């Protein structure tokens, strides 16, 4: 099951590549707005609740956000994996951030690193990491 979407942080900023295996966010309206990602938005196994768990891959593309250690810290990078065998619904536990809705916003936490979310700094065209001064809730908006 999956929805087609872009996910823009509470200041309203999109999402970009920054080089092949990282994200960057910045302020993009216009034109400009066609650089920002396209995620399919995947609902996998899981514990859930009315917290739901999901995978987050760029559209049609076999590249999915994922939390691993790095210099021994919780750290967000896109993960290739192999087309064949993707999307699928029992995906490995570092690329499932568990999605929860929190006064009209969506946060999405680390399920391999419990409390570590999807977070972007106020400062433009700055590295997407995982962590208040940073920014940790998102919009969604549905894409065809």
């Amino acid at each position: 099951r999956s929805l087609n979407c872009t996910l823009r942080d509470s200041q309203q900023k999109s999402l970009v590549m920054s080089g092949p295996y990282e994200l960057k966010a910045l302020h993009l309206q216009g034109q400009d707005m066609e650089q920002q990602v396209v995620w399919s938005m995947s609902f996998v196994q899981g514990e859930e609740s009315n917290k739901i768990p999901v995978a987050l891959g760029l559209k049609e593309k076999n590249l999915y956000l994922s939390c691993v250690l790095k210099d021994d810290k919780p750290t967000l990078q896109l993960e290739s994996v192999d087309p064949k065998n993707y999307p699928k619904k029992k995906m490995e536990k570092r690329f499932v951030f568990n999605k929860i809705e929190i006064n009209n916003k969506l946060e999405f936490e680390s399920a391999q690193f419990p409390n570590f979310y999807i977070s972007t700094s106020q400062a433009e065209n700055m590295p997407v990491f995982l962590g208040g001064q940073d920014i940790t809730d998102f919009t969604m908006q549905f894409v065809s």
